[PDB]
């Protein structure tokens, strides 16, 4: 029984709207409705891991895990394992897996994030899951974020909170938040973010939804802008938007928006919206394709509509050898030539890197480098020819052409990370000099780069 070395992920997110789901929600699992759909050739193919995020969901862990686990079994004839169920308040997570998975599975972590302040700490939030896929890491988040038109400031402000806080992954991996623990991390859930016209406009937007004319409302999309202006979600992909505004809805029917000010809103205006989102961050050259990023038409108990996105993901096995696990193989080395830091901080501390990875048996701290001053006012930290030589557990270039490099930079006088970032073993050659680069960022704001050349020795 081969390992495998792909693996397909379902993402569904839905705002539920504190109303129990229809009789039959197959079309959420099997990607079909409006958008970037699946293929009917797929339907009775299951895919290895379903992930289910809801909002304002009204129902109990069991009444929601009979219902999922019931539709999967109709559509595959497939009974799922449960790898993990995780609320906070009316925000959950579910994970199902093939029984043949249940092994392959291990680590297995949830942790919630509570969002604002007396005020605005009682609803909003995140919820996550992480598990190893035998040698992936992948990781889950679920976020409800602040709801209303004008505070994009405030979701943006959320996001923060939750990668900065919600324990997920290998707690060894201390400098690393979420963005940097996993191979594949999705981010999904409730958003919030808005087609940001004026209120004057709401039929004009209903007109061009009803042509399925989406680029001049998607041009205002609040997550489109705040991440083209670096101010949310940096480094994370997202598919490109083919279906209809999922907000928000009049129930029981998908023929209109219901956008008007009224008491229940807190006489806000909801104009149609892509409130309802997938998102994901993988490591550097790891294969993540997405094979479908869509909307349900027929599941109409929420004034929002189930969002649905499937991947096909790159895994790798648990690899032994004779040597590691459990001693180094002389024959692997991993060696820095060049590096730099280029760091946007105006402290004038020293600094040392830390290089962390799962090749390593623990994590390798190098000596301080030396700061110099850039051109235009920057803290340049040189490692030059300084950088320890890495000595990996497994020399095999089938493992380690497959790892990935973890480098924090670290105040000398605090210990505390000023960047964060992830460097691709995946080269070009081995016994050769190859430039390496990556961003680095901390609580997910860009802080500086690390680059310089890498000389990568396997077995072969
Ligand atoms: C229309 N639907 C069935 C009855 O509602 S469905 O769930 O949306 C659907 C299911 C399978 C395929 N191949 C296409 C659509």
């Amino acid at each position: 029984q081969p390992e495998p070395d792909m693996i397909t992920i379902f993402i569904g997110t839905w705002n539920m709207g504190n109303a129990p789901p229809p009789k039959k929600i197959t079309s959420w699992f099997l990607s079909k409705g409006q958008g970037k759909t699946r293929d009917d050739s797929a339907d009775y193919i299951p895919h290895d891991i379903y992930v289910i995020g809801t909002q304002e969901d009204p129902l109990s862990e069991k009444e929601w895990l009979e219902i999922l686990k019931h539709s999967l079994q109709e559509i595959t004839s497939v009974t799922f394992k449960t790898v993990a169920i995780h609320t906070l308040w009316n925000i959950r997570i579910v994970v199902l897996a093939k029984p043949e998975h249940e092994n392959r599975i291990s680590h297995i972590c949830t942790d919630n994030v509570k969002t604002g302040i007396a005020n605005t700490l009682g609803n909003k939030g995140a919820v996550g899951v992480s598990f190893m896929f035998n040698g992936t890491s992948l990781g889950f988040v679920n976020s409800h974020l602040t709801s209303g038109s004008e505070k994009k400031l405030r979701r943006n402000q959320n996001y923060m909170n939750i990668l900065r806080f919600l324990a997920l992954g290998d707690k060894k991996l201390s400098p690393f938040n979420i963005t940097h623990r996993f191979t594949h991390l999705f981010w999904f859930g409730d958003l919030n973010y808005r087609v940001d016209l004026p209120t004057w406009e709401a039929e004009t937007i209903i007109q061009k939804i009803k042509q399925q004319q989406y680029a001049d409302l998607l041009s205002h999309d609040q997550l489109l802008t705040e991440r083209r202006e670096q101010k949310v979600f940096l480094h994370f992909e997202e598919e490109e938007i083919t279906f209809a505004p999922t907000y928000r809805f009049e129930r029981l029917t998908r023929d209109k928006y219901a956008y008007t000010k009224q008491k229940a809103t807190g006489m806000k205006y909801n104009l149609p919206s892509w409130c309802d989102r997938v998102l994901w961050k993988s490591y550097p050259l790891v294969h993540v394709v997405c094979q479908s990023y869509g909307s349900t038409s027929d599941i109409m108990t929420s004034d929002h509509s189930p969002v649905f996105a499937t991947f096909e993901a790159g895994v790798t096995s648990q690899f032994v050898s004779k040597n590691g696990p459990g001693t180094v193989d002389s024959q692997g080395q991993i060696e820095f030539l060049r590096c730099y830091a280029t760091l946007k901080t105006k402290s004038q501390t020293k600094f040392y890197l830390e290089f962390h990875s799962s090749c390593l048996e623990s994590f390798v701290k190098s000596q301080e480098g030396e700061n110099e001053e850039g051109s235009e006012g920057e803290l340049v930290v040189k490692f030059g020819e300084t950088l320890p030589k890495l000595k990996p557990i497994i020399s095999d270039p089938e493992y380690l052409l497959d790892q990935h490099i973890l480098i924090s930079i670290k105040s000398s006088d605090s210990d505390e990370s000023y960047g964060e970032g992830c460097i691709a073993l995946r080269l070009e050659a081995t016994e050769t000099q190859l430039p390496i680069y990556t961003p680095l960022t901390h609580h997910g704001e860009l802080t500086g780069h690390f680059q310089g050349e890498i000389k990568l020795q396997t077995s072969q």
